[PDB]
């Protein structure tokens, strides 16, 4: 006998209650604070991804995300998870086998690999994939019951997140002034909203062998909101030079821009500290809280 992290008996039973017969190799990730993620082989010879909600509050998010993915399936020139199982105890989809555009071993803080900066195919295809996403009609989002934020609601959300952080944490004075200046800087904010992925960075982008964008995963934050939400992580990973490339191609591909968009993206990236801190707070995890407080108190 060998102790293994996965409880195969329980996993089999859970999957079989929803029409999936597990058989063969699997792999498990318990790092997630909200889901257990298992990649398992099924009797169709295929790997499937099991997204297992940990708690009732997480389960409640399954049905609205299912509606999002159902709408998005035909409206994107790349793959998204096909939630053939979607219920409160289990989400399951056939694995999109293409690699993520960042590879990182579970538990590690350092990736093994990130698609290279000088990958022209990745840069170009990510820019056109993003333009396609942001071109999904708002009417389709509304019909799918998505969370919708007008430009005013988008700005208010940011203000509310900042204010929650200010109530709960002690924040570096220059940071606070930075966020407030941004919130007051009318020229920075867009006068429209788009369908956004909401958690978009190289870790949630899939690429084929040639490094062409072939899919996106983890759509749990998707909504109609500020387009720049989906560009801040590109700036973080690929820098200003990469952002500049992104924005030229994005616009050429029909993505709607505005004059201070690059500025706004950098301000959105700074605002990541708020997002992180609220994630830390809402999780109650002490290591995440320690990191968040340290960051918030630190000069940028
Ligand atoms: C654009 O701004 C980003 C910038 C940066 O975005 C992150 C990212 C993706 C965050 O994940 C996101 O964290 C939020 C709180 C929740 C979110 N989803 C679960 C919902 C999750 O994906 C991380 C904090 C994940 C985390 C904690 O394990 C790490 O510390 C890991 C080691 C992380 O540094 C690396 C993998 C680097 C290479 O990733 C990048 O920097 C991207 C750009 O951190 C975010 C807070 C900002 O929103
Ligand atoms: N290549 C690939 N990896 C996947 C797929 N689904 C999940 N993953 C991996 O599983 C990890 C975490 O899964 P995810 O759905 O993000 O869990 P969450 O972050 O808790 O919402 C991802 O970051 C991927 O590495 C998929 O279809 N294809
Ligand atoms: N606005
Ligand atoms: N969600
Ligand atoms: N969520
Ligand atoms: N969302």
């Amino acid at each position: 006998t060998v102790v293994t992290t996965a409880d195969t008996s329980q996993l089999y039973a859970l999957a079989a209650r929803h029409g999936l017969k597990l058989h063969g190799p699997l792999t498990v990730n318990e790092l997630g604070l909200d889901y257990r993620i298992v990649i398992a082989t099924v009797d169709d010879g295929r790997r499937w991804v099991l997204r297992i909600p940990r708690r009732a509050e997480v389960s409640a998010k399954v049905e609205p995300e299912a509606r999002v993915l159902a709408m998005l399936k035909n409206r994107l020139p790349f793959a998204v998870p096909d939630w053939r199982v979607a219920n409160a105890e289990l989400v399951a989809y056939p694995m999109l086998e293409d690699s993520t555009a960042m590879v990182i071993q579970p538990g590690s803080s350092t990736p093994d690999w990130v698609v290279p900066q000088d990958s022209e195919v990745f840069a170009e295809s990510f820019a056109t994939a993003l333009a396609a996403l942001h071109a999904v009609p708002i009417s389709a989002a509304v019909d799918a019951g998505m969370l919708i934020r007008t430009p005013t609601q988008a700005r208010q959300k940011v203000a509310d997140d900042v204010d929650r952080v200010r109530r709960e944490f002690v924040v570096n004075d220059k940071r606070l002034h930075r966020w407030q200046r941004w919130l007051d800087d009318d020229s920075s904010w867009p006068d429209f909203s788009v369908v956004v992925h909401g958690d978009l960075y190289v870790g949630h982008v899939l690429i084929d062998n040639t490094e062409r964008v072939s899919g996106m995963i983890d759509w749990s934050e998707a909504r109609v909101d500020d387009p720049a939400i989906d560009m801040a992580a590109h700036l973080m990973v690929f820098g200003e030079e990469g952002l500049a490339k992104l924005l030229l191609t994005y616009e050429a591909a029909g993505g709607r821009v505005w004059p201070r968009l690059a500025h706004h993206i950098a301000e959105r990236l700074a605002f990541g500290a708020v997002t992180y801190a609220l994630f830390a707070l809402d999780s109650g995890n002490e290591e995440y809280l320690a990191a968040a407080k340290a960051q918030l108190a630190a000069a940028e």
